[PDB]
C-alpha cells in the first residue's frame, strides 16, 4: 500500500522539538526559515504531520505548546544514531546538460556554464550572508555550541556551492582553453 | 492534471541519440551503466517513453535503432540552451541528523560521522575507478573529445564526494577537538 508523502516531514518536527516546547507558529517558522533552506515542507502538511505524530504518542501539547514525549525522544534517538546506506545521486538537471555537451558549439558551451557559474555565485552570496548571521553571535563556534548543528548544515551548503563554482570555472577554463 | 513520472526521462533518450542511432538494447545499457548512476531509471519507464517520444516525431526507428528526427534534435537543443533557475537543495537525510546534532553525546555524534566518512570514501574510490577506466582512453582530454560530456559527469561527482568527504573531516576534528 502506498505511504504518505507527508511522512518525510516527521524527524523534521521530532528534531525541532528536542530542546523543549514549541508553538505551531514557532515549527512552521522553522520550516519556512532555516529547515525549509535543506528540509523543505509543503506549508500544507505540517499540521497534518504533527498531529499524526500526537496521535502516535510521539509527541504530545498543552495550552497549543507541543513537546516530545518518552516515546518521541526514543524515535528521534533511534533515527539520528541508525547508520543508513548513502542515498543515490540526486538528480542535476544541469549535469544531464553536460553530459550531452557534445551537442552545443565551442561558445554555446560557454554560455550554457557562464550562466550556471553566475547562479551559483550569487546562492554563495546568500549562504554567506546567512553564515555571517549566525556567526553574529557572542558564544564562539565548537560542538558545545547550541547553534552547532546550524553551523553544520550552513558550512555544509557553503561549501557545497564554493565546490560547484570552483568546478564550473574549471570547465570554462577548459571550453577557453589556450 | 496530473503529469506522468516517466517524463523525466525524456531528455536523457533523446540526448543519447545525439550522435546517431542506437537499439533499445543500447539505451538501456547506458541507463544501466552510466547514465543510471546519476539520471537513473525504473527499467520499465524506459521503453514507455522511448515509444511515447516516438509518437510525438522526436524520434523514428527503423529495423529497431531508433534515431533523432530534425524535430527531436530541435527539442534537444532548445532545452540544451535555456537557462533555468538553480533547484531547490535535494534533502539530505544525514544533514538533517546533523541539524540535531545535539540529541547525540559527543562520542556518539563521532560515531554517525565516522561511518559517514568510511562510507562516502568508498564511494569515492568506486568513482575514482570509473574516472581512470574512461581517463584509459589514447585521445587526450579536452573540449573537443567525444568523452568530454562522460569526463565532466565523472569530475563534477568526484569533486562533490572529495569535498564531502573533506567536510566530514573538519567536523570530525571539531568533535575530537584538543
Amino acid at each position: 500500500s502506498a505511504k504518505d508523502p507527508m511522512r518525510v516531514l516527521k524527524y523534521a518536527i521530532l528534531g525541532l522539538l528536542r530542546k523543549g516546547e514549541l508553538s505551531g507558529y514557532d515549527i512552521t517558522s522553522y520550516f519556512k526559515e532555516e529547515l525549509g533552506q535543506f528540509w523543505s515542507a509543503k506549508h500544507s502538511q505540517i499540521y497534518p504531520e504533527l498531529k499524526k505524530l500526537t496521535d502516535e504518542g510521539f509527541i504530545t501539547f498543552r495550552t497549543k505548546m507541543y513537546t516530545l514525549t518518552d516515546s518521541g525522544k526514543q524515535e528521534l534517538h533511534d533515527w539520528l544514531i541508525r547508520h543508513q546506506p548513502i542515498p543515490e545521486t540526486v538528480k542535476d538537471e544541469f549535469m544531464l546538460k553536460a553530459y550531452f555537451i557534445s551537442s552545443l558549439s565551442r561558445q554555446e558551451a560557454s554560455d550554457l556554464f557562464t550562466d550556471q557559474l553566475l547562479k551559483r555565485k550569487a546562492k554563495l552570496s546568500d549562504l554567506q550572508g546567512s553564515y555571517e548571521k549566525l556567526m553574529a553571535s557572542a558564544e564562539p563556534m565548537s560542538f558545545s555550541s547550541p547553534d552547532f548543528g546550524h553551523y553544520l548544515v550552513l558550512t555544509k551548503a557553503l561549501e557545497r556551492e564554493k565546490n560547484y563554482v570552483s568546478w564550473l570555472e574549471s570547465i570554462l577554463a577548459m571550453i577557453d582553453e589556450d
